């Protein structure tokens, strides 16, 4: 319970806390959700402060002693060593200034322990404002989440689906359109469709990266770069690209757009929301396929964790959450004013969560559900042999006219094509039973 | 780092964990969000397990010794003492069966420490299913949140807005329509409008309670009540009402509707979404009125936490955006039940209970640390009202609409009152006395306050 | 074509048009959607202008010959005779002032055809403003759509579901939880669930009416009532209630709230959104129960409404559940547009009214129409596959539980294993393991495996 | 009325109408919205039927005389002569079967007048299904709306915003963060931000075209191509690309994904929703800049439809944005709820995405031409406020100290004077700094970092 002195009086602070007065005031002002920044957001604030210190030292604006202490303190934060020194609520000042100052004060305290004295604002916040720092750390975290985590998780899910598409290439079954019996398909063809949806998901995430990776750093309070070196932005980005290996990080095309709006987060959420839509279709088909056994479709067996489809349920619930988060993101994105969008902490929480939920559930779905699915091959064939048939494959044998007559009589008397051919006395020199059965073969009808 | 034996192998459980093998499997199956049940949900699960034990004892189905240990353990859970014993992800099996089992296991381990042996399923889950318990806890938590926390928080914000509306009864200013100057209003009138929005919010929450407080308990696996006593639902609800004082808790009107759907959460979220919409309008007007101190509207000053950033309005508008997002996720889950069970309950419960908590906490902060301390630029607001082209219309009948337009244009260009412009243009005479001018340009009378 | 003169020049207007210069400007300014007001909004603007003329006449402000001509013209509009005289886009000035002036101009042109001169603004707009009128007409139209059309349509669907619940009271089947086999229910119990969802939907509409029915009329430009009589609102409301029988219409509790916000439309849309969520569950379950007929669940048969496919000549599709689910999607989209408009008012006026009004009134219309069609052309004609349903329930592992106290849970689980393996009934499997004798008669078995008693029907 | 028939039996039809039995059943089955297919959707169905008949002719599967009658009738449909012959509700069977059959029956009725007998299903629907035609028509209409209409409308809005950015390059004013006064910017810089948002919008639409332009045609009932030639898809797409000039049209990457899902409509709606979000920011800022003329910001004047104009075009833009956000939620809901071989939400998803394209196209051109192009800046006023703001005293701190900087800012606001004239009036010239140093430190245009 130490006490610190702030322009407006006394501030008691826990003794093991590396944060100082400004952070403690923010803890007292925003008791709203009881949840603070995630590890990914803390890491990104650490990376940004170390890179800013590096560029300020390289330009001779910051004494190398101070730069070295900030860089060492920043590397600790970026490595997860201080994820308990960020107690400010998500629902804070809309610039994220409070979390920016939290990072400054924690760095000042880490450096004081190694014998170096830093001013949180004058030293740790040199060449930065309260308004270009938090959106930069947000876009670093979002870009890392897309590139290093989500894309590889979706590729894992793609690869599991594609492996089933190949394994089940000739597992014939009935098609269903409008939930009603349709012509044959293979379980492989269905899984090739699921695989494409996740591949298109990766294409969607890749397509947003040119704008998701844009950083505001260098634009300072209003986007003009006042009180920062002219090249601060390009220099800081180059340090971040070198340290993270994230080639997608880049200076904003327009320094005003990069602070007045967070449109890059709205765009990216759209890709995540499309993936949630894709995953809902895949998960719903899979739990329906596994339904029953007696009262359902009983086409496949899901691995057990009468098995409940618990991972399709976790996938569909994650999809619901990404759709809600996406609505919250767009609402904050639309409501900027003049030189600043002041919904950054809320937008950051929601997009980083959507990235995390999709990454974690996709790897789980891939490994613990898709990879272990077993097909009820004999049951599926019996469903295919109960699908409607067509007369087209008899044309070359009985002619367009007779085929048309078979098709009409089958519909009138509610008989199969096969039985109708037999009942009309059509077996003979122009069509053996062998030919009939080859022409109407359900696997051939699936065109696999 | 202690070890337990499962039907499906072995599992290492932390030494100080009161959960057992089923919870630890759920921890291993669902590493998705890293976020578990909130305090309100955990409290509701404790309340429900206590009341179920009370009823099983009352009906002679459960030994009093075992009922007493469950009731004592469930009370500790309801009192918030075991919030770290629920590690299962929100994104679990859609019935919330995993969190149900988590409660049964924690109660058995609390009881063991006091010398009593409880089977988690056979004793703590007696008469209950994996499917009627979690939604009952959700509706308990949501009803308690609405009645005990959100309604009083909204009443505090209403009363703060109403107190400003009375203090500012005669604080005349320019109306604004389409953002353009318009005939006069008072700050008091505008704040009476904000107050009504918040009073209507309370009416909206009160109106959803007949369906939000419906509990599924007693419907067991599919709604039929198979393997429960016929009157289990009405008995457990009566214990819950006797213990909590929450008279809004009631057995569901239709036991199949209460498990096949969560329409009551969708309904309640719509009320919270309407409150978010209202708060967005109030917070946006307040940060605009405080804008400046030179190039903005500079109507009022917000208290610091007139160059103060509007941080509480920013907190309010961010919360409202979250409530809007949460509302979309709840409706999506709501729509997608199948046959006898809606399997989106954990996700729905997280979103509804968060929306209640954020709105409760931000409403009290907004009332106390923003509204209560606003200060109006009274003389400034009146001088702008008295200098507005919008107020020349009552001059038409004395000087004609052509000269009234000329007065408006000169007052604006010269930055003078309409009064001083009429005098300066030599219009005082038989067609218009100084007294008649002051009657026609009485901006407070134009506002028609009481 | 026929020329006119605005203050900003000369405007050409179609010959057959009762609108004038201001409406023709608004036609040229907002070529955005190609869609104008719906007949329900036009009707309400006519009801409102007639009530206003009647009150202005009663208070001695408007000459009786002018009041009578506005009243007669406004009755023609409210009766649907002039639905083609409102060409202005939905996406107009956010107060709806363009559509208000369209109404004033069309009433003046009707009065002129009978030899009476009305000034669109000073006569037809007397005691009104460009800001209290369009929201009043919107709330009249939404209240009418709720009370006269949606609630009776939902009652018709409730009554159809409830009749099925009663007809199928003894139609036993397996429950499904997580899409997996569960203990028995009846088709009647499931339909009683659907009925309750629609009855609750009616309760939700009724609960929003105290605020949906609030009218801004009398508040004029900013909510102060400047340039209107002090009691204009209570007088216009009294006439509207007497004429329409819509008892839910009332003057707003707070005149500022009623113009600064449209919270009553956001509230009502939430009720419509909840009905869309209920209808999605009901329609989804019904198409699943009708699925197949050979590769799906085949629990019920839906009445045939049209051919499904030319490739597959005899295939018939659940077209009404598809129409219901698509309507529900549109209602959830419209709901999001309404909340967005509702949040973004400023100071004395919300300027999203035309867009909010389009979305709320369309949600009312789609839910009313699709509910009636779903009740009459789908629910009413459903048939149950009773013998199929009972066969699965009598073969369910889930029904062995009541054998426990006779043969013990380990032997019950073996009966389940075997039944499910040998495709037998539980009853037959119990016989085929010789368990009938001392601790279990054949009558005692038939009593424990009574699947309808397991469903516990009232 | 006259009598017709289908597989289900006999139906009365308006004696006059060019549709037949299946269309009339659908008119009776679906009186829900009272709105039918839009011009763009009818056009797409006619283009597709003509292309299918051309390929069927080229593969010798359909007699030349029949293919010609279809191609001629389909040209009349695509050119917009027969729109009153499409009476079927949007809210129809979720495959759009009903509107497919409507196109087939109308084509057959047209060819009959010309004395040619076509079977709606056997000839006009040859090598086709319900399930592959309506989504193909939908993706043609959406691709055409993106490439030929929305991108050029956004480019016109970009150019108008960029022209303002250049004209207003030195129009210095107060920055605003949190709605509070901040260090200087120029109107030109703010408008360069708005231009970037719209340029980024065009980039978002272009990025979605590789999947928006994927066509289902050739997959028939379930995705397998049963009952069509193996290359029906590649041949029909080549005819569509040659007839429209839309090179973005392409065969589906996966024939099952292209019918089981409409994920390309969801993706495209995400781009449109983001544009709605950008236009909301741009329009809100412009109507605030024009607020007044006495009690608001009074930074600019919007053109009339001088100082007292209502911001009617910003109101239309923000109302259109609200509708695109609503439409977007409906499209995603439909997108998620496919089952097995078919998504049956196509007519509703098509209504919403094509409406969003249309609203954004039309409101963007109006905004550009009738609001942006005619804005006038209060140039001298904006500079005087910027020169009078407590925000610009900071560069004096090093000369006069924090305490005196604060006393200068306070007096400047109270006396409504410039910072320059408050520093002089306080007698601070001489000791602390010269007039040269004061004019260097308080140059508001240099502070905005503009030339
Ligand atoms: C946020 O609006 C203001 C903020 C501060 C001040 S002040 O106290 O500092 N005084 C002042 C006077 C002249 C120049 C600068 C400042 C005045 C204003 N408004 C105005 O000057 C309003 C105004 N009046 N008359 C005009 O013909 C006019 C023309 C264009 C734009 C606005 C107007
Ligand atoms: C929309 O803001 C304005 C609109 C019009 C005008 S004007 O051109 O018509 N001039 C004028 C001057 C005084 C009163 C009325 C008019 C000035 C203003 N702003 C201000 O007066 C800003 C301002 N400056 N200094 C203060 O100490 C102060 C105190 C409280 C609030 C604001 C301020």
């Amino acid at each position: 319970y130490r006490i610190e002195h702030d322009t407006m009086g006394e501030v008691r602070v826990p003794a093991k806390a590396l944060w100082r007065a400004q952070t403690q005031r923010a803890v007292e002002n925003f008791p709203i959700s009881g949840r603070g920044l995630e590890r990914t957001q803390i890491r990104a604030l650490g990376l940004l402060k170390g890179a800013c210190a590096q560029v300020n030292s390289d330009l001779g604006l910051l004494a190398p002693e101070k730069a070295d202490a900030i860089i060492a303190a920043a590397a600790e934060i970026a490595d997860g060593q201080h994820d308990d020194q960020f107690p400010i609520d998500v629902f804070q000042t809309g610039s994220g200034t409070s979390s920016n100052m939290n990072t400054n004060e924690v760095i000042a305290s880490i450096a004081a322990k190694g014998g170096v004295t830093l001013h949180p604002n004058d030293d740790v916040n040199m060449s930065q404002s309260s308004n270009d720092t938090f959106p930069t750390a947000t876009h670093i975290a979002a870009t890392e989440a897309a590139v290093a985590h989500l894309i590889p998780a979706l590729q894992q899910l793609h690869d599991a689906l594609a492996a089933k598409a190949l394994d089940w290439h000739t597992v014939v079954k009935s098609g269903r359109t409008h939930l009603m019996d349709a012509v044959p398909v293979t379980l492989g063809q269905e899984f090739s469709g699921y695989a494409r949806q996740i591949e298109a998901g990766i294409e969607r995430v890749r397509a947003c990266l040119p704008r998701l990776g844009e950083l505001a750093i260098g634009g300072t309070a209003v986007g003009t770069g006042l009180n920062a070196p002219d090249d601060f932005g390009v220099r800081v980005v180059a340090v971040l690209v070198a340290q993270t290996g994230l080639s997608e990080l880049r200076t904003a095309a327009n320094s005003f757009e990069a602070q007045a709006a967070r449109d890059g987060l709205v765009e990216a959420s759209g890709a995540l929301r499309t993936i949630a839509v894709s995953l809902t279709k895949i998960a719903n088909d899979i739990r329906w396929m596994g339904s029953g056994p007696l009262t359902g479709l009983a086409e496949i067996q899901l691995p057990d964790l009468k098995v409940n489809p618990v991972l399709p349920e976790a996938v569909t619930q994650v999809a619901a959450q990404v759709i809600g988060n996406d609505a919250a993101i767009a609402w904050g994105g639309a409501n900027g004013a003049f030189e600043l969008n002041v919904y950054i902490p809320m937008m950051a929480r929601n997009i980083l969560e959507s990235f995390k939920l999709l990454t974690n559930v996709s790897r789980l779905f891939a490994q613990r559900c898709i990879a272990g699915l077993t097909a009820n091959v004999e049951h599926l064939r019996r469903l295919a042999e109960s699908s409607p048939s067509i007369v087209t494959p008899l044309n070359s044998a009985i002619g367009y006219e007779e085929a048309a007559a078979v098709a009409k009589q089958a519909l009138k008397e509610r008989k199969t094509i096969r039985q109708t051919v037999i009942d009309r006395g059509l077996i003979g020199d122009r069509l053996s039973i062998e030919d009939l059965d080859r022409r109407l073969d359900v696997l051939a009808m699936a065109k696999a």
